[PDB]
Parts: structure tokens; C-alpha cells; sequence
């Protein structure tokens, strides 16, 4: 009830102790600093500003122009002008998405897709009403 | 179900975008970066030595060493490392914030949809712990 936000909490820790792991090579084959590949999944979405970047994180604004130049440096995104992904950026997001639904395949083998429709359903409700407020202010 | 990692993914994305407009003011007021606030927050429920501290984040040497320090200055931490007073009533405070707009986002639910919505991230998040586990 507040203990939903415990455990969604949680959720998320655990989905980022695992991602970590999981990409832990591939970020070492690319160069790549974790916070570098979260930027770069977070612009997989599309293109933001590097305003945008630290503000839909939370982080010192430094550090985020510090991992920025690094990916323009990498050749792993470009501009416009805006923030966008290299192709050589998108094969890592390719590699990446590989790794993640190899996994995702074992845990999920036996469930019910309509289970899970529903629930998604809930979800991008949720979604949707949680950007509406980071939005306004 | 590349579709539904990229929702999950996406999904998450916004509640960490979400989470941290929802608080800057109020870590601002505490005089704390985002990322001392986890270092609360994974205190919030335990206390916990250096290692363990970095064996949930997984980043850097540096980036824990010289963060786990400011807030025993700032006084919201002890040494082991458990959580202050202060540091005690600050979660409190975070904890508000993310409750009442949790509450009012999800108000007008079935607690019956809801509830199928954790079980399902429960068998998903067993999983996940085992996964890791096993490495
Ligand atoms: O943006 C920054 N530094 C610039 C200028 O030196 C950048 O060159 C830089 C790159 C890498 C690192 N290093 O710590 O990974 C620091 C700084 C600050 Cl984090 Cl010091
Ligand atoms: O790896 C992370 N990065 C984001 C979360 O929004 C970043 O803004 C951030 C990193 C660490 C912490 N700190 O509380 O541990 C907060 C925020 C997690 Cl906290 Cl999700």
C-alpha cells in the first residue's frame, strides 16, 4: 500500500543487479562505464538533451557531460541539434537487447500471456500517469 | 517479448525519472546528491559493510568510497554502517512523498488488479534473485 513502493523499489534494485551483471562484458568490449550504457539505453528511446539526460536522472550535470563527450568521442552517438545513437551505438543496444531476452525467455517460460496482458495493461496506465506528472515541474 | 523488456525497461526509466524530480527539492534541502539517497535507501532496510553497499549498485571503487563518508559528516550516517537519526527521519520524509503520490496515481484501482500486478512482478523478482544467485 506504501509497501508496494518497498518492493517496487526493490524490483528495480534487483533488475539493476542483474542487468549489471549481465552486461558486464559486452561494457568492457565496448568501453563502456555503466552509467555510459544507461545513457545509451535511455536514448534508445529516441534523442534527448543533455539537460534532458540529467534531469530524467538525478545526477551531477558533470557527470553527465563527462559521459556524453566520451559516447561523441566513441562514435557510439551523434547529433541532430540534439543527442541521438550511432549505428555503431545501435548494434551495442542490438547486443544488448540479445542478452536481455535470452534471459527474460527462462524466467517467463511457463506463464499466460493474457495473465500478463492484463497486468501490462495496469502498467501502461500507470505509465502513462507517471510522465504526466514529471512533466509539470 | 522484446516488446515487453523495452516496456519494463521503459517503464522503470520513468519511475527512476520520476522518483528523483520528486525528491531533488527535498535532497537539495538535505544537502545530498541522488546517489547518496540510495545509500539511505538501501539502509533504509538494512545496515551494511563497503562490499555489500556496492554489491547491489556494482559501480566503481571510488564512487562508494566517497560517498559513504559525506553522510556521517552531514550526519545522517554511522559505522557495519547503519543509519542516524537524522538519517532516519529523512527517509521518513522521502517515504511521504512517494506514498501520497503512489496512493493518488493508483487510487481509482482494483485492489484485486493491483495485487495480480505484484504477484506477478513477486514470480518475476524470485526469479530474478535466483538468476543473479546463480550469477
Ligand atoms: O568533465 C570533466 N572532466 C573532463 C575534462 O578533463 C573530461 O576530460 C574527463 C574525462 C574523463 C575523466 N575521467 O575521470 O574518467 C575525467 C574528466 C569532470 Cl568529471 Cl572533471
Ligand atoms: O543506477 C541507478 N541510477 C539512477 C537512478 O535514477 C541515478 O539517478 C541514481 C544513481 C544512484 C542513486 N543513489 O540513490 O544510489 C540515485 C540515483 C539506480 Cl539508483 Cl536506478
Amino acid at each position: 500500500i506504501e509497501d508496494h513502493i518497498s518492493f517496487l523499489e526493490k524490483f528495480i534494485n534487483d533488475v539493476n543487479t542483474l542487468t549489471a551483471k549481465l552486461l558486464k562484458d559486452l561494457q568492457t568490449e565496448y568501453g563502456i562505464s555503466a552509467e555510459q550504457s544507461h545513457v545509451l539505453n535511455m536514448l534508445s528511446i529516441e534523442a534527448l538533451t543533455v539537460g534532458q539526460i540529467t534531469e530524467k536522472q538525478g545526477v551531477n550535470k558533470a557527470a553527465v557531460s563527462r559521459r556524453v563527450k566520451k559516447l561523441l568521442n566513441a562514435e557510439l552517438v551523434k547529433l541532430e541539434k540534439i543527442i541521438k545513437l550511432s549505428n555503431k551505438g545501435k548494434k551495442y543496444i542490438k547486443e544488448r537487447k540479445a542478452i536481455m531476452s535470452h534471459i527474460a525467455s527462462d524466467m517467463t517460460s511457463d506463464f499466460d500471456s493474457k495473465e500478463i496482458e492484463k497486468v501490462r495493461q495496469v502498467l501502461e496506465i500507470i505509465d502513462y500517469r507517471i510522465q504526466s506528472y514529471t512533466s509539470k515541474l
